[PDB]
């Protein structure tokens, strides 16, 4: 157990230019002297702290330490509080350099390669022999999928809506999280996010840079003439098209999309995808999945249109089919199912799809320019909307943030604000203004927080921090990036600097929530393969993977036993492999993590 330093910093470091604020846990009501020293112990800067009081989310008494003006590049800087009476009167060492995020952005995206179903994970792409593994779910005994996956047994207590009996080849796609399920909802926002960072880069003339170019990523498709990040996105998109119901399968719902596919029952940690012995089944279609599908294939179609016209035309054709089917079946919801004794995959339930309809309409209008989509989106209650705090999926009501896997209207709005389209110039300006307005609210949240994070406690019942609290911050930072793009006002960039600092160890746990980075790196994510705590035969996880973070709803036995019930929300976390409610890793959390790290590294250059 590494000591928690009084001076909490970004445990990797800072770009030379930008806001640099540490949070100091300190009982003194008055300012205290601080010193910044280089690796040789020489004082290079000094000042006094700014007493803030008792911080609500952490119940720590804190000061701020602002050293934003310091820009001298160096390795192994550290703070000391010479007059403070404590055994931890310092900070961890950190760097000031331009390449803080240069490798992290690639690590973030490599998560998706590691999570690929339907293909062996091999060197040199795996990045280490210990992360190598056989193909997952290509119908080879242990596995009962995914070449011939039947629809869910209609016998099952939580089977959901009636389905016809047929089978599908649904190989490929990504595993969603620490489990072996593949989900169209959640997969949707994740792949949308990878394609969006690419689209933004192309629009800003950066598609010749980083992961956006052919050969930009350490993947098998790295020399195929296509942008590597689109190759990775395409892996999920190919899976999505397999999930669409055909006329031959069920004429009554043809064009609708299966919500998810996974184990009949939940498996235990300490197993690789190829070892999974569970029967594999298709969950029923959902309107939300169908629309996730329509939105992303529509986006896919405009981005591939010149690289691979055939693939692109097929993406569009299938997307418009999905849209029309959704319109005839607007009320098929993925229902809640219990996590114990039930279907062996997350429910991703949502009983409202007005946002997905708007999102899909946005992507389809920008891709095709057709009136039907324009008319739909302009008459939506979400037209031009960018939430600063959500009111959408029930679970998101009163949650600080702009969008999630199930509250998706903001995704459509981003596309409208970014990509050239035929809406009235003033409407597009409104969307961009709404984005700045939301970002502004979050900048105020940062100033109201001891640990300078852009969320605040949920304004729902239970309050506190929600499951995957870190991903809300990440999605907020995407929109801050857009606010910076549209206004050129560097305060928005500084908001991202504050947010990433929180994620990289300037928090009430002194925890870097990213594997492979920081002095207290994330070591024990909930994952079936990368789980040394289950058995030391299994490997530590690859770097650049972000944990869901603090969740004060006490939603797994491990966190329940590890911390008291009155634990402050920002401390409701444990870096333990069995804590799924506090320490999982996912496609929809690593996707915005990749978005944000690539953005910061681009800013660095």
């Amino acid at each position: 157990i590494l000591p928690q330093p009084d001076v909490r910093v970004n445990q990797v470091g800072y770009l030379p230019e930008g806001k640099k604020v540490a949070t100091v846990v300190c009982n003194s009501t008055q300012p205290v002297k601080w010193q910044l020293k280089n690796a040789a112990g020489v004082v290079v800067l000094e000042g006094y702290t700014e007493p803030k009081g008792l911080d609500k989310d952490s119940q720590d008494y804190v000061h701020w330490l602002d050293f934003s003006d310091f820009a001298t590049e160096g390795i192994g800087y550290y703070f000391e509080l010479p007059t403070v009476n404590s055994p931890t009167n310092y900070s961890h060492p950190f760097d000031i350099r331009k390449d803080i995020y240069t490798q992290m952005k690639y690590d973030a995206l490599a998560f998706f390669y590691h999570k690929r179903s339907g293909i062996p994970i091999e060197m040199p792409y795996a990045g280490g022999e210990q992360w190598t593994r056989p193909a997952g779910h290509i119908g080879i005994e242990p596995n009962k999928g995914d070449t011939n996956v039947p629809t869910w047994p209609q016998d099952d207590e939580y089977a959901g809506i009636p389905q016809k009996n047929y089978t599908k080849d649904v190989t490929g796609g990504w595993y969603d999280a620490g489990d072996h399920g593949k989900y169209v909802v959640n997969g949707g926002i994740a792949v949308w996010t990878l394609m969006n960072m690419y689209e933004r880069a192309k629009i800003r003339g950066l598609d010749n840079w980083g992961p956006y170019r052919d050969g930009g990523m350490n993947i098998p498709e790295q020399n195929n003439g296509y942008p590597d990040i689109l190759d990775e996105a395409r892996w999920e998109i190919e899976f999505f098209k397999k999930m669409q119901v055909t006329e031959k399968e069920d004429p009554s719902i043809a064009g609708m999309v299966h919500h998810k596919i996974h184990d009949f029952r939940w498996t235990a940690l300490g197993m690789l995808p190829h070892e999974d012995p569970q029967p594999r089944y298709l969950r029923p279609v959902s309107t939300a999945a169908t629309l996730n599908f329509a939105a992303t294939l529509a986006q896919s179609a405009r981005l591939w249109k010149d690289y691979d016209p055939t693939f692109a035309a097929d993406c569009l054709e299938k997307a418009e089919i999905a849209w029309q089917a959704a319109l005839k079946h607007p009320d098929i919801y993925a229902e809640y199912t219990p996590g114990s004794g039930g279907p062996g995959g997350g429910p991703y339930n949502d009983d409202y799809v007005g946002d997905e309809f708007y999102w899909a309409a946005c992507e389809l209008y920008v891709t095709t320019g057709k009136d039907e989509y324009k008319n739909y989106l302009m008459n939506s209650p979400h037209y031009l909307e960018m939430p600063a705090k959500m009111g959408a999926n029930g679970e998101d009501n009163g949650l600080w943030g702009c969008f999630t896997w199930g509250t998706t209207q903001g995704l459509g709005t981003i596309t409208l604000a970014l990509v050239e389209n035929g809406l009235p110039a003033t409407d597009i300006q409104k969307a961009r203004n709404n984005i700045a307005k939301a970002a502004d609210r979050w900048l105020e949240n940062i100033e109201e927080q001891g640990y300078r994070l852009p969320i605040k406690q949920a304004e729902d019942e239970r309050g506190g921090y929600p499951w995957g609290s870190n991903s809300f911050i990440l999605n907020q930072m995407i929109v801050m990036g857009y606010a910076y793009d549209f206004t050129g006002d560097s305060k928005y960039l500084d908001g991202m600097f504050d947010g990433i600092s929180y994620l990289l160890g300037r928090n009430a746990m002194d925890q870097s929530y990213v594997t492979g980075y920081g002095e207290r790196p994330l070591q024990n994510p909930h994952d079936r393969f990368w789980t040394p705590q289950t058995s030391k035969r299994f490997p530590a996880p690859p770097p650049g993977i972000i944990s869901g973070g603090p969740n004060s709803r006490f939603e797994d036995p491990t966190i329940n036993a590890a911390v008291k019930k009155d634990t402050p929300p920002q401390k409701c976390f444990i870096d333990h492999t069995d804590s799924w409610s506090t320490n999982e890793i996912t496609v929809n959390w690593n996707a915005p993590f990749a978005w944000v790290t690539a953005y910061l590294d681009q800013y660095t250059d």
